[PDB]
């Protein structure tokens, strides 16, 4: 458990951009006359916040949330610690943050909706859009057995947990393709940087793994943080030169949502390593780290955590 | 116009949290079996990220996007130059950049959609929706006479169009309330802070407004950037303790979404000053500073801009 980094923070540089999108002609984009109804409108595009270290590593890390979140995720934890954007800063590595296509400050289409509300077009054609509950939340993320009591040694600040339904947010997944959107402008970013980690997290724990077989340029490793699905062991081949890190918490064996996941990411690890790759399936207990959620990164113990995967990524980038 | 300043930056502090939020009981919060649809969901918070320089002023900056937009107005502009949050940081303010409810970072609720797709709800129980084409932005943001032509003297960095339209987004300003639920979460975030500058944009432009007349409590200053609406002239009496400043750019007069709107900020600026209130409305063209758009805050002249707004804020706070 390291101690938290004090004093101020230097960065060389910070900014902001958008990868990708593309143009789409609608004519239901406004219900007054304030905006035009018919009009092109950029979708698809991805947000991207950087901040860069003084003589920063090679490789940035690309942090990538997962469900019903944003890039939130990785800043100020809910009950205000240092998170892990801010940890890597101060370990030196260039942070590149993003929230997903369509969710955060990355746009999405709402002119079916509209389309709806003018009698043009049916309800069913509404967009697939959900938001997970507090209650539905608290197992998901393994913070106790049902809402709302919690593990005596959950990791998880759970007396900050109104901060952490601050940040939860409706999720569009299901209305864009598969892979989603983000998938294609994650290469195009690392490409546009030469070389990224990429560390993603829950739904877009795949993502990264999508990524490189698209196109593995510019991918130097990848992080998946409790993945919602891990590649299959016939995907390895065009991973064996990406080394790979998969990370999972405590609590898993009581919930069937994550049991056979922590499982099917094994096989994943074990055909990429017989396969020539180099893989590895952190499961923080048996490195005598206990009580971890899903939300980690979140988690009380998250600078040890961190210094697990940062120790991983300098040996694996080396 | 100030030369960009150059080198590094080094934060006192940095962080991200949210102001505000309601919670409410939904039974459509999802439509498959991975997620429960009955549950509890919070809505209306306001996405906050700060910055603290070292040895800041007395006072933060909170800076408040406005239409179609998120806090990322504020960021790097879009050909890549230095904006407005980090030049502020760099002068030595503190600043909080935030999304609107229901906006960016901010949740909306999808309860009421999901309702009427399972035919629970009436159609006209949709939110009231939004987006700005770009045909249509461009003429809202006064860069030329039509899409794509641009005005010769335009300080928006038009070949960065793309990018511009990268960063626009639906809005749903029409499904909340009015006042909108921004304008309380702003008195929290200045109670908080014991004292903070409002800096507002276009369809928040109201927002600080609205505010000072809840509570004054925290809100030192406003500077509000070409602003849809400003307070009636016979609304001055309770921001009479409060400077504000009202910044209009160039080819106002051409546009007739623009132009009554200056007009009844002057209205309004007048008024406050006849009440014994401090207003000011600064016109750029006035100061021989030519074709500001309503981005202004991203235009090529950006930091002779700031530099004004900061100039004014250093002599009234």
């Amino acid at each position: 458990v390291p101690k938290t980094p004090a004093g101020p923070l230097t960065l060389s540089g910070q900014g902001s951009f958008f990868v990708g999108g593309r143009d789409v002609t609608s004519e239901t984009l406004s219900l007054s006359p304030k905006y035009d109804a018919h009009g092109t409108v950029t979708v698809d595009q991805m947000y991207v916040r950087y901040q860069i270290p003084q003589r920063a590593k090679r490789y940035p890390i690309t942090l990538i949330h997962g469900c019903c979140l944003t890039g939130m995720t990785w800043e100020t934890t809910p009950d205000g610690r240092m998170g892990w954007d801010e940890y890597f800063l101060r370990k030196g590595y260039s942070t590149y943050v993003i929230d997903q296509s369509g969710r955060g400050r990355s746009a999405t289409d709402i002119s079916a909706i509209n389309a709806v509300k003018l009698g043009k077009a049916p309800a069913s054609s509404l967009p697939d859009l959900f938001a997970a509950g507090h209650e539905a939340a608290w197992a998901i993320f393994r913070f106790g057995p049902r809402y709302p009591d919690a593990f005596k040694d959950t990791q998880f600040p759970v007396q900050a947990q109104a901060e952490l339904w601050q940040q939860m947010v409706p999720d569009w997944l299901g209305s864009m393709p598969t892979p989603n959107p983000t998938v294609a402008n994650l290469s195009k970013l690392a490409i546009k940087l030469d070389g990224t980690v990429l560390l993603s997290h829950s739904q877009s724990g795949i993502y990264p793994f999508q990524t490189a077989a698209m196109n593995p340029k510019g991918i130097t490793a990848i992080v998946s943080v409790e993945p919602g699905e891990c590649p299959k062991p016939e995907d390895v081949k065009p991973l064996t030169s990406i080394p790979v890190l998969v990370v999972f918490g405590d609590h898993i064996e009581e919930f069937p949502r994550w049991a056979p996941r922590l499982k099917a990411c094994h096989a994943f690890i074990d055909a990429l390593n017989a396969a020539g790759g180099k893989g590895q399936l952190m499961s923080l207990p048996a490195l005598g780290v206990h009580g971890n959620s899903h939300m980690m990164m979140q988690d009380r113990n998250n600078l040890q955590v961190a210094d697990l995967i940062l120790d991983w990524i300098g040996r694996n980038t080396a």
